[PDB]
This record gives C-alpha cells, structure tokens and sequence, in this order.
C-alpha cells in the first residue's frame, strides 16, 4: 500500500509508558499548622521578607555544597554554577527561586518541611501575638513558612545526590504531599515555586524583586540572577 506522504497524526509516535508517581500526604506538625494558619490569615506589612528567607535557605544549601566537597570531592567534578535564579512568571502568577544547592532527599522534605517540631514555633507565635514584625521569623527557625505570606500554594521541587527528584506541595490547611517527580529533571538543587495570592503580584515585577533583594539579601555569597520575560 504505497504511501508518498504521511499526515502528522499518522507518524505521531506512541507515548512513552505512563509514569507512576508515588504520593504521600502528611499532617504538618501541630504548631507548624498553627503558624501557617496564623501567617496566612493575618495581615503583616512587612511581607516582602519572604524572599530573604527563601534566598537564605538557598544560600545555606549552596554553602553545604562547598563543605560536602571536603568529604565528597566528587562534587568538585560538577560543572554546575553555584547560584540562585529568581524566575517570575506573570502568565502563571508564580515566582520561582531556584538554587543549585545540595537539594533535599525525600525524607528531608518530610522531616524538614513539616513533620518535625521547631523549638522556636511557640515563642514565634507568641511574639507575633504581642505584635512582632513578621521579619522576626528569621530568628525563630521557621522562615520557610514566610512563603505563605505571599503564596496560596507552594511547590518545592528538589533533587539531592542521594535520592531521586521529589515534589513537596502544600496549600496549607494542615497537610502537605510529597511525590516522586518524574517530570522535568532539574539536576541537583531545589526550586521553590510560589503560587502568588491575587494581591501579591507585585512580586512578579522586576523592579520590586530588585528592590527587595537589595534591601534584604545583600550577602548571599553566590550570584543571584533575575530572569525577566521580555514583554511581548
Ligand atoms: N532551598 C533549599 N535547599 C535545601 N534545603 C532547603 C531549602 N529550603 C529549605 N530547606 C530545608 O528546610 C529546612 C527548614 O528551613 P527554614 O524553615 O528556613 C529553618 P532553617 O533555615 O533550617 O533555620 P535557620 O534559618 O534558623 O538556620 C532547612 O533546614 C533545610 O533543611
Ligand atoms: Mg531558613
């Protein structure tokens, strides 16, 4: 049956086998849930410090690369630059903080971002109740959750040398999921994707991002780059 030319629908290759992703749901530690609720549902005028916190954690992760190299000099062989990228997406209303730090293994996500008590949580909630600036969150060891000052939902994609890629995700309300992430390989590090609340879209603006990096994150110790989508 001679063919001279095939239509794209005819030549369209079979899909790869359908990937399976294991998803687990966890309760936040009680006080973490209480903090998240508090952060989410209280007005704070100094919300911008959320970025200082997430950049600080990227920073920490990036320092650990340097130190882990002292026991694991193999890491020295990586060609990836140690850096943070800030990626605002006006179309998706997301702000992404990407680092090339050490990343987090599956159990690191579960333990570090929600199941394990932080000892400063109760004091932080009390401080807030007595009218502390939200900025103080940095000194009470719960700074990650500042993400929820600006974000209705947070997704963390992460890849650590010792594990596969995972996605952590929470819209708060007391639980979070962790699933294997068989999607876009991201290489070692972590990507924190903030789905911004409708009225926190100033944090997609390049000038505003620049202002708060300059104000709050001047000692990263690693290049930070802001990716700005050309306006069409
Ligand atoms: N970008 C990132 N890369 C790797 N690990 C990250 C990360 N962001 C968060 N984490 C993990 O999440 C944990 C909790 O972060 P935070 O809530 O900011 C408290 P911390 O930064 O560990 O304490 P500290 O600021 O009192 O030192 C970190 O300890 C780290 O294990
Ligand atoms: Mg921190």
């Amino acid at each position: 049956v001679p063919r001279g030319s095939h239509m794209p629908e005819e030549t369209q290759t079979q899909d790869q086998p359908m990937e399976e992703e294991e998803v687990e749901t966890f309760a936040f530690q009680a006080e973490i849930a209480q903090l998240m609720s508090l952060i989410i549902n209280t007005f704070y005028s100094n919300k911008e410090i959320f970025l200082r916190e997430l950049i600080s954690n990227s920073s920490d992760a990036l320092d650990k690369i340097r130190y882990e190299s002292l026991t694991d000099p193999s890491k020295l062989d990586s060609g990836k630059e140690l850096h943070i990228n800030l990626i605002p997406n006006k179309q998706d209303r997301t702000l992404t903080i990407v680092d090339t730090g050490i990343g987090m293994t599956k159990a690191d996500l579960i333990n570090n971002l929600g199941t394990i008590a932080r000892s400063g949580t109760k004091a932080f909630m009390e401080a807030l109740q007595a009218g502390a600036d939200i900025s103080m969150i940095g000194q009470f060891g719960v700074g990650f959750y500042s993400a929820y000052l600006v974000a209705e939902k947070v997704t963390v994609i992460t890849k650590h040398n010792d594990d596969e890629q995972y996605a952590w995700e929470s819209s708060a309300g007391g639980s979070f999921t962790v699933r294997t992430d068989t999607g876009e390989p991201m290489g070692r590090g972590t990507k924190v994707i903030l789905h911004l609340k409708e009225d926190q879209t100033e944090y997609l603006e390049e000038r505003r991002i620049k202002e708060i990096v300059k104000k709050h994150s001047q000692f990263i110790g690693y290049p930070i780059t802001l990716f700005v989508e050309k306006e069409r």
